[PDB]
């Protein structure tokens, strides 16, 4: 009902947050603009829900209308968008170079830095810019806490063939997903490292069978754990994925240490975080983990998913738990509200540890006498009889 109009000069961005209680609708009415790398269509009404934090940027200039109550809304004039564009340009240069030398292996890029420096946002911008160049990069998500590919407690990778949806983010077209089972790597650091090594190995063999994926390269998002044992995760991730480029966002000490340790062929670039990045408390982060899990089963406002609830006999499945090796679980009251991954491993053995998963279900009830559990499931029947425990819980 309330309306706000904004004139954006070239290289400026409108930053706003929808109110606690209401939606905010955004409309580009003149010029060109993009939201984290996805182009906006002239005069299309993009409805953002409450709490949404959004930045619309323009290279040449724009006029933009907001309809609805906003908590905040302003035009910033000095972003690092050019920096983030030049990273894409230099990445596409390496591709051409290696195409002209040739199948060409695309460049691989690791984004690092502490919490709330914009690693996820920059990874999104770079993926989008690659797609708009006509490339299909692989997006690799190592953040088991704040995960934009699958549920929390996963390490995942997806081939990006379309720009992110402005409101909903990227389409998850058949991701490779590994069940780590915890919201931080420190819960079991050696399993975490084993998982991204198996991810790296799987991706290298798969890109051999798909040339477009191969030359698309990789954009690898890490978590904000940069201190202590988080630092060694970074070095081992760089090594395991054989990255060509490390982008450090807003941590000059991390930059300095990485400069001294990484192999000489690795190009390291320090860039600042955007002034629009917002700090998020642990309470907000937990809420976002819950909404991620919710979305996995139910989808979005734009694209609803319709999950099934049904009963499963304990005589038809084997529950197991990593942690470090495999252990067979007895159906218990304490599995209630937990996610379980459907393992691609047919037996509950050593294969389970480094096997990707089909997907997840949520245990909603446990009937011990009847020896049944109620599960929420994206499909009608279980895709596997080997269900692997995750410590991620969700009340629905
Ligand atoms: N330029 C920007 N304008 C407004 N909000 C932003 C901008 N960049 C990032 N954000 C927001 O800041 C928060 C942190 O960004 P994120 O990329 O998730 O940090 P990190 O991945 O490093 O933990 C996110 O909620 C994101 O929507
Ligand atoms: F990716 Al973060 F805090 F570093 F969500
Ligand atoms: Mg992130």
């Amino acid at each position: 009902e309330n309306v706000q109009e904004f004139v954006l000069k070239e290289d400026c961005e409108l930053r706003f947050a929808a109110g606690d209680d209401s939606d905010v609708c955004l409309e580009l009415v003149k010029g060109y603009a993009e939201i984290f790398g996805t182009e906006l269509l002239l005069n299309k009404k993009y409805t953002f829900p409450a709490k949404s934090r959004v930045a619309a940027f323009t290279w040449k200039g724009a006029t933009i209308e907001l309809v609805g109550t906003t908590e905040s809304a302003y035009v910033a004039e000095s972003t690092p968008m050019v920096i983030y564009l030049n990273i894409h340009a230099a990445m596409e240069e390496v591709r051409k170079k290696r195409e002209e030398q040739a199948k060409a292996k695309g460049p691989r890029l690791l984004l690092v830095g502490p919490t709330d420096v914009g690693k996820t946002t920059v990874s999104r911008i770079l993926c989008n810019y690659s797609v708009r160049q006509g490339r299909t990069p692989i997006f690799v998500e190592l953040d088991v806490g704040q995960n934009s590919v699958s549920v929390p407690g996963t390490v995942a990778a997806v081939l990006v063939q379309k720009t992110a949806d402005v409101i909903d983010g990227f389409e998850r077209n058949q991701p490779i997903v590994f069940n780590f089972g915890h919201t931080s790597p420190s819960a079991n650091l050696s399993l975490y490292e084993a998982l991204f090594k198996e991810m790296a190995t799987t991706l290298n063999a798969q890109i051999q069978e798909n040339d477009e994926a191969k030359i698309g390269g990789m954009i690898i998002n890490t978590c904000g754990w940069v201190d202590g044992e988080g630092y060694k995760c970074i070095v081992k991730a760089a090594s395991a994925f054989e990255v060509d480029v490390v982008i450090v966002l807003d941590h000059e000490r991390l930059y300095s240490d990485l400069s001294k340790e990484l192999p000489e062929f690795v190009r390291l670039t320090h860039v600042p975080k955007s002034g629009g990045v917002e700090q998020r408390t642990g309470q907000i982060r937990s809420k976002m983990r819950g909404e991620n899990v919710h979305r996995y089963f139910y989808g979005t406002r734009a694209n609803n998913l319709y999950p099934f609830t049904f009963d499963v006999s304990f005589d038809d499945v084997t529950l197991c738990k990593i942690g470090t090796k495999l252990v067979i679980m007895e159906p218990s009251a304490d599995i209630k509200h937990h996610l379980f991954a459907f393992s691609r491993s047919t037996k509950a053995d050593e294969n389970v540890l480094k096997s990707p998963v089909f997907g997840f279900c949520l245990v909603t009830e446990v009937d011990l006498e009847k020896r049944t559990m109620s599960i929420l499931c994206p499909q009608r029947t279980i895709p596997s009889k080997v269900l692997v425990f995750s410590d991620i819980t969700h009340l629905d």
